[PDB]
C-alpha cells in the first residue's frame, strides 16, 4: 500500500544528435496517478524538442535531438491522491570531436619559435598529440621529445626552429567518442 | 545512415504482483518505422494481462499483474523500410517464500524416527534451517548439531527420539526476497 517510482536509466552512450526517450511508471499499479518531470529540479513542459507524452498509467519524456545542453538529472514525480515518490536518473550528452582551429601550412625563419593551433570541442573533452613525419615521403609518424613543447590546449610551440625541424607534423583530437580528428600540416624553414 | 533499437532494461528486482513495462525505440530518430515484440522467439500479440501499445516513435510493451511464468528473453525488432534490427533484455520474476508444508506439533513414542515438513515455494527457492528453543520459555533459539539431520528439502529429521528432544523447534526460510516464513512447534515424547 505504498508508492514507488520504477526506476529508469538512460543509455551508457548517447551523442549529440541522437533521441532520447525516458518512461515513468509505478511499481505496483495504482491507476490513479498523474505525472511531472523535472530537469535539475525546474519543471519541464511539452514543447521546444522536449515533449512529455501524459498517459493512463505511464509517462514519456521525449528528447529529439540532443544537444550538449541537455545533460543534468531528470526526474520523474507520481502524485496519487495522498502521496508523491519520485526518481531521478542523470543524462550525460557526449560528442566527438569537432574542429575549433585546424593547423596550418607554415614558412618560417630560422631560430623563431612558432606555435601551431590545435584545438577542437567535444565531450569529453578531447586530447590533442602532435607527431612528426621525420620522412618527406610522409607515412611513418613519431612522436616529439627538446625544442617542441606540447600546451595544454593542444598548441605545439617549436622553438629556434631550424632545417631539421623542417617536415610534416600531424595532431591528433580523440576523446573515445566517435571518430578522431586528424590533419597533417608541412612546416618550412627559410633563412631571411 | 543506419538503424539501432536503443537499448532497455528491466529494474532488479521485480517480484510477482508488480507492474513491468518496456519501451523500444531508434537512436536516432527515423520515423519511419513499426514495431513487434517476442517473449523466447515467439511473437507477443497484445491481449491476456500482456499489452503492447504502438505509437509513432515508440512502443510499449505492459506486463501487469507480473507471475513467475513471465521471466524470459524480451525482443523488439524494429523495421524500417530496408532494414530491421532488435534489442533483448531478460526479466526474472522474483518471489518471497511461500507455504507448501507447514510444520505442526507432534507427539511421539521415545526410540521413534519422527519428520518434520517446513516446505515453501519461492523464486530463488528459498533456504531452510532449523533451530531449537533448549528453553520451554522459548525466547532463546540455538542451531542444531548428533541425532538431527536437515534434510535437502527442509525436512528435520530426528532419530530414537527421547525426553531432552521436546522442547520448541522453529523453521525458517528465506530466499533474501520480501519477508521470510517462520513457525514454530512444539515436539512431545511419551513413553507407550
Ligand atoms: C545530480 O545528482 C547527483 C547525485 O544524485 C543525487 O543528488 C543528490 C543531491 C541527492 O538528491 C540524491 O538523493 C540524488 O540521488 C548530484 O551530485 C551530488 O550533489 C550534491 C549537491 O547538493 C552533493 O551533496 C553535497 O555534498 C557536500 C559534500 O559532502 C555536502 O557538504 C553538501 O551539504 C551537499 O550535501 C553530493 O555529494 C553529490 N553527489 C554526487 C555523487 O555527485 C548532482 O549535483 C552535483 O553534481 C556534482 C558532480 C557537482 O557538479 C555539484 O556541483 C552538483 O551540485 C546532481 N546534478 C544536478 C545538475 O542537479
Ligand atoms: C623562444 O622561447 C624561449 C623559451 O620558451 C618560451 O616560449 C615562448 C614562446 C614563451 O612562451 C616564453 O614564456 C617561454 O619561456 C624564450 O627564451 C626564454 O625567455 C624567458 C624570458 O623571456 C626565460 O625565462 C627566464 O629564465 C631565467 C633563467 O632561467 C629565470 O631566472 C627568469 O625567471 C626568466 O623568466 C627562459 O628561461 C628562456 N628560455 C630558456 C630555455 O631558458 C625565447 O625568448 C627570449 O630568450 C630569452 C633568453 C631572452 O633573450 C628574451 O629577451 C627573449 O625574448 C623565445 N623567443 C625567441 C628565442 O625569439
Ligand atoms: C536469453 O539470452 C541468454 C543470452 O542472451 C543471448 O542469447 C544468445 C543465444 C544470443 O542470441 C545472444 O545474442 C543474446 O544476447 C541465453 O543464454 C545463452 O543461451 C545460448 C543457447 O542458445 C548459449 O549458447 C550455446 O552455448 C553452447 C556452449 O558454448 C554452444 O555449444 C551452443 O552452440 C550455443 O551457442 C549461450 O552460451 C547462453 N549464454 C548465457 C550467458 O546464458 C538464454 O538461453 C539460455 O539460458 C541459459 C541460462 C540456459 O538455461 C540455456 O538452456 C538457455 O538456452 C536466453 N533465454 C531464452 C529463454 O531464450
Ligand atoms: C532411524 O534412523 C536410523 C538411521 O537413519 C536413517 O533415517 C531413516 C529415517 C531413513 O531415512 C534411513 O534410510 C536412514 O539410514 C535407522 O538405522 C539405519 O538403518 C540403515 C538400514 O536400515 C543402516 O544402513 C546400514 O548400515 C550398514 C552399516 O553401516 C551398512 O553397511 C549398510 O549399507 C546398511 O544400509 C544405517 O547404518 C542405520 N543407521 C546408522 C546410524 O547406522 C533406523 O532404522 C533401522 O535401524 C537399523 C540399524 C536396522 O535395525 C533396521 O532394521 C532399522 O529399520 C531408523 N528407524 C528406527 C531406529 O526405528
Amino acid at each position: 500500500g505504498e508508492l514507488n517510482v520504477s526506476p529508469f536509466v538512460f543509455r551508457e552512450n548517447v551523442m549529440v544528435g541522437e533521441k532520447v526517450t525516458a518512461t515513468c511508471t509505478t511499481v505496483t499499479e495504482d491507476a490513479q496517478i498523474s505525472f511531472k518531470w523535472f530537469k535539475n529540479g525546474k519543471q519541464i513542459n511539452d514543447n521546444e524538442h522536449i515533449k512529455v507524452l501524459y498517459y493512463t498509467d505511464f509517462s514519456l519524456l521525449s528528447i529529439n535531438p540532443v544537444k550538449a545542453d541537455d545533460s543534468g538529472n531528470y526526474t520523474c514525480v507520481i502524485t496519487a491522491k495522498e502521496k508523491s515518490s519520485k526518481f531521478t536518473a542523470t543524462l550525460t550528452v557526449k560528442a566527438s570531436p569537432e574542429w575549433l582551429i585546424q593547423p596550418e601550412n607554415v614558412e618560417s625563419v630560422m631560430g623563431s619559435n612558432i606555435s601551431l593551433q590545435c584545438s577542437v570541442t567535444g565531450i569529453p573533452t578531447p586530447t590533442i598529440n602532435w607527431k612528426k613525419s621525420e620522412t618527406s615521403s610522409g607515412t611513418d609518424f613519431k612522436s616529439l621529445s627538446s625544442n617542441a613543447i606540447i600546451l595544454p590546449g593542444g598548441t605545439l610551440n617549436l622553438l629556434r626552429i631550424i632545417k631539421s625541424d623542417e617536415g610534416l607534423y600531424e595532431c591528433q583530437a580523440s576523446n573515445g567518442i566517435g571518430n578522431d580528428l586528424r590533419k597533417t600540416v608541412t612546416i618550412s624553414v627559410f633563412i631571411p
